[PDB]
């Protein structure tokens, strides 16, 4: 069923809460035993947001391989994403170890460091060229190379050095800075423009490891970003773009990480974003 007429229909009947609860009831439940081990309590931001065992990213070390991060592998679309929490003071070294080990070219950040007067993630990248960061626990160095500040997003070029081998790589930091403290954006236009900038960078392409995507918990805004990207690619792959079922794609992604899309308003915004992104690509 075409999504745009459908959208107006779901609006007219005011049933977003009921649709969202149907998704919550049908979502996968898989074990997260590693996340819940007592030795990992200070590696989780939120007690109710954990990676499944089957899809968790493992750190390459014998001591403790745990990070709150999941591999979302979309078979038909041929896209993969790592979705992770905003890094904590004691996991900033693990975060950059993961980017290094997974061969990622891009990090996508959808939150501010402070929102609602509280800290939503650590200041995990350097703010000045001449003040680099060293992560002694994982033996990495990170340098700010350049910063481009725009009205709706900032893009940074970073240099990550593995101090063990003296190898270096160029990481692109895509920072969406305008998501409102409460609710969702009124228009999806700036979010869709941002998605198009990440795509045009090569960060989502199969010659690199998966993009790393985060917000504060790594399920709400982060879920909206991957859901919109996969749905729009499927529309360009299929003979019938109207066959793409956003609720079925979201339930496929929920096989790999719990809780993706945290509210009925985020569900509406995703449908909104896919509907408006379809129109712009059309011709
Ligand atoms: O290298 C890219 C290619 C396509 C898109 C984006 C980038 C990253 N740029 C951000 C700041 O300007 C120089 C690098
Ligand atoms: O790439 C195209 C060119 C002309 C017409 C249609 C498409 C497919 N779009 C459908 C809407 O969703 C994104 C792809």
């Amino acid at each position: 069923m075409e999504m745009e007429k459908e959208f107006e229909q779901i609006d007219k009947s005011g049933s977003w809460a009921a649709i969202y609860q149907d998704i919550r009831h049908e979502a996968s439940d898989f074990p997260s035993r590693v996340a819940k081990l007592p030795k990992n309590k200070n590696r989780n931001r939120y007690r109710d947001v954990s990676p499944f065992d089957h899809s968790r990213i493992k750190l390459h070390q014998e001591d403790n391989d745990y990070i709150n991060a999941s591999l979302i592998k979309m078979e038909e679309a041929q896209r993969s994403y790592i979705l992770t929490q905003g890094p904590l003071p004691n996991t900033v070294g693990h975060f950059w170890e993961m980017v290094w080990e997974q061969k990622s070219r891009g990090v996508v950040m959808l939150n501010r460091v402070m929102e609602k007067g509280s800290l939503k993630c650590a200041q995990y990248w350097p703010q000045k060229e001449e003040k680099e960061m060293i992560f002694e626990d994982t033996n990495l160095k990170l340098t700010l190379i350049s910063e481009d500040i725009k009205s709706y997003y900032t893009v940074r070029q970073l240099e990550l050095e593995n101090l063990t081998t003296q190898e270096t790589r160029e990481i692109l930091h895509f920072h969406y800075t305008t998501w409102p403290d409460f609710g969702v954006p009124e228009s999806p236009a700036s979010f869709l423009n941002f998605l198009f900038k990440v795509r045009e960078s090569g960060s989502l392409s199969p010659e690199h490891g998966p993009v790393v995507v985060h917000c504060s918990a790594g399920i709400g805004r982060s879920g909206t970003f991957c859901l919109a990207d996969t749905c729009l690619l499927l529309m360009d792959k299929r003979k019938d773009p109207s066959s793409v079922d956003i609720k079925k794609v979201l339930l496929e992604m929920r096989k790999f990480r719990m809780g993706l899309i945290q509210t009925a308003d985020q569900l509406r915004f995703s449908y909104l974003a896919v509907i408006e992104g379809a129109k712009f690509i059309m011709g």
